[PDB]
């Protein structure tokens, strides 16, 4: 007569065993299983003197947990969660909860929690943000599904979920698929944090003529302001340290090819999907794939000519304060674009989503977390309605008080030829959404032109389509 | 006696279906037509009087009117309604027979029909057709893709019904299994940042120097008449000429700034992104139309949200007219550099030994892109058919070296009074990134293994590294 254990962990890839080592230290008791036996066996190496245990098949896993069992699935995205999943239906018993941890598409988090609750399953799809160290010691969790079965999964989130002033950085985000689908959207945000803060810092580089040390002491006095944030802090961070072998600083000699997983891009697809304007976030993916393409980058540098430029003679200070603006503006113009997404998406799956319950869990635990938060946070209390953050009183002060810098930056990047397409796209996107009349009268004209795809008028209603060939 | 066998059978009768077959009869070719709803097949019949077109009323009767082995051409409905069609016409076909997918299709399901069909011995052609309505009757542009021994056997009908450039028929085999949908997409994609940047030089003519419709229509007329000569501009021209009878206005100051766009549109932009090919023009020129479908969003912001307290313009109008036409001319080289370099990486994903010189060929005529534009595209790769961008070839070279001033001073001119050129912008910031050997990526790279462990690589040693950043 076995004596069960509290929670169940599938998948032993760093990520589940981290999350596992976080859940056993808030005085939960773990079974653990992986496919691969030699990944089980090194964690139970690495778990010794922790109230964990090991088992070797789906049956025994199942088999050692307390009803209503709680498996947390951390295996590879797609069909590897798929398998694992057919390899529990069998054994599982009604009411008993699967919780997919992993970085799910949240199509597929949608299909499989119709499937298991037609077999009363009950499934969670959840984003876990933080890194290797968040998932050890405080993550992010951003859990959708049935409500019911939150509740029953709510006390373990809450205990192993970082926090920021008392506060668990976890809520339930919506039905179904809406964890996986604000954790995407996480995901997005952070790939546009990165890029705005690598142009920041490539201004700063070729503008100014910033070597490492100085660049440090911008972000770091930077971080003790509005922008303070863990990107920031760890951005300030790394240019102290220095390679150990040539004497130079480590960053400079780190190869300019930034990698990116398979769900970067997912964000910016979905967005195409709900017609939202996402340009900020797509731009930052785009710069990884142009830096991916090293090869032809020094290749085009060889017979690709840049404008003539004297060196900077404009004020110092005045220019970092001018990329610091920019900066924020930008960070903020991108948020905009990404909450307005989250809303979209809302409407069209019908999820309810609290927009300033989302903004307060990613305020720890996760990557993109800062006191900016607290703003946005702020916003959704005063308008939970709210269209757009720039509208909101506080972001609505800062872009029109920081636009002139913004505005700045991109004149002087195009004049000395500093690549700044996130901070460019922010500026566009700002211009496009307070103009009430843009150019797109030229467009439909052009559409019902070559295609009589029709047009509306400004002066009545219809549908009008004209005879254009005289 | 004996039911007169026909060369081609057509398959749904909405316009584009019905002027491919007349298109295909004028050529001298015999056509059967079937379509699901009755009363457009006996409309068609009657619009078609005296031509060789019969009409047939069953799947069954339209198969058995047709020559061995029997070409079909799909004019219905994307998705459900074809695999419908094909799943309906499968019992009644035979080894060797051809069935060709005419429609604006995803170019996956294309590659899942053709297998799933070759499966059956019968072979699949799935082909964008462009031009429009009036094109599909007088020229299109057309794009098969699919097995080459049954592309061999429709050649001379699709070279018989496309547009001709100098001789040469606006029709290539432009690949195996939805090689020749995956074009059109992308020949899709390029029209939209077309229009994009050809919105932004109305917008900066407009705002910037104050310009009325008479006088952009002076302008773009001008510009037709040199290297921008293409059908946008030409049409672009016209349109500033149009007047409203109600109002006066013209017609285009009438039209509400709504863009519409088929659920097409942004497939480009989504292969791209699946590919890891940087299409940022493109893109912004999508996302342009969902800005300009948030009307009511933007005239509420308008009110609320300030921009720059900026002087009106005094530099000199005819530079900065001619400044305007070099950074839309600039911009343009740019968007097909990127929109190429995605077909491209897309010819090495999916093994199809794409000819980029004969696909520019094929845009020349008949397609809304076309332009003279084409032929230079055409000629860089007849010089190196493995370049790998076209910004490298010695024609692109010199404009961009030679216009990129007018292409900053626009984007620096844009920022400062206000003006939105999303596409003109990204355009720069590629080129710029483009032609930079050291980029910002090493600090991202540095953030991500200080997070994630993701790892990096190094400029000096040649290996796979990861720091302990907390040490
Ligand atoms: O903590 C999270 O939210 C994610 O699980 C984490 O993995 C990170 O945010 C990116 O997904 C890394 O992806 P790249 O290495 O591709 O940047």
């Amino acid at each position: 007569h076995m004596a069960k254990h509290q929670i169940g962990v599938i998948g032993l890839a760093v990520m589940g065993k981290n999350l596992a080592l976080n859940i056993e230290s808030k005085g939960y008791s773990v079974a653990v299983y992986n496919r691969l036996r030699e990944k089980t066996d090194e964690f139970l190496q690495e778990a010794k003197g922790k109230n964990i245990v090991g088992t070797y098949s789906i049956e025994e896993f199942v088999n050692a947990l307390e009803k209503p069992r709680k498996i947390l699935l951390m295996v590879k995205a797609g069909a590897p969660t798929d398998a694992t999943i057919e390899q529990l239906k069998p054994h599982l018993e009604k009411g008993d909860i699967v919780i997919d941890g992993g970085n799910t598409y949240f199509k597929d988090t949608q299909r499989r929690n119709k499937e298991l609750a037609e077999l009363g399953i009950h499934f969670i799809g959840t984003g876990v943000s933080g890194g290797e160290e968040g998932a050890l010691k405080g993550p992010s969790i951003m859990p959708g599904g049935q409500k019911e079965a939150h509740e029953l999964v709510r006390p373990i989130f809450e205990a192993i979920a970082a926090k920021v002033d008392g506060e668990p950085c976890t809520t339930y985000i919506g039905p179904d698929g809406a964890g996986h689908y604000v954790k995407m959207v996480h995901n997005g945000i952070e790939y546009g944090d990165m890029q705005l803060i690598a142009e920041a810092y490539f201004l700063l580089k070729h503008v100014l003529g910033m070597d490492a040390a100085e660049l440090h002491e911008v972000f770091a006095d930077w971080n003790k302001g509005e922008l303070n944030s863990y990107l920031i802090e760890i951005t300030a961070d790394i240019f102290t340290k220095i390679d150990e072998e040539t004497g130079k600083p480590l960053v400079d000699v780190i190869l300019d090819k930034a990698g990116q997983k398979g769900t970067g891009k997912w964000t910016s697809q979905n967005a195409l999907d709900l017609g939202v304007p996402l340009p900020i976030i797509t731009e930052s993916v785009f710069a990884r794939f142009l830096s991916a393409m090293k090869d032809e980058r020094v290749k085009a540098s060889k017979v690709l000519a840049g404008p003539a430029v004297k060196p900077f003679e404009g004020d110092r200070a005045h220019f970092i304060e001018a990329v610091r603006r920019a900066l924020y503006m930008s960070k903020i113009c991108s948020y905009a674009q990404g909450f307005a997404q989250m809303k979209a998406a809302s409407e069209e799956y019908n999820w309810n989503l609290r927009y300033g319950d989302i903004a307060m869990i990613f305020r720890g635990g996760c990557i993109i977390r800062a006191q900016f938060l607290q703003k946005i946070k702020e916003a959704y209390d005063r308008d939970p309605a709210l269209s757009n953050l720039l509208l909101d009183s506080y972001f609505k002060d800062i872009v029109e008080r920081y636009q002139d810098a913004l505005r700045e930056i991109v004149a002087t990047a195009a004049m000395r030829g500093i690549p700044v397409p996130g901070s460019a796209s922010a500026l566009a996107y700002y211009d496009s959404y307070r103009t009430a009349v843009l150019p797109a009268n030229l467009i439909q004209a052009q559409r019902d032109y070559f295609g009589a795809h029709t047009y509306e008028r400004v002066d009545k209603e219809g549908i009008f389509h004209t005879e254009w060939l005289k």
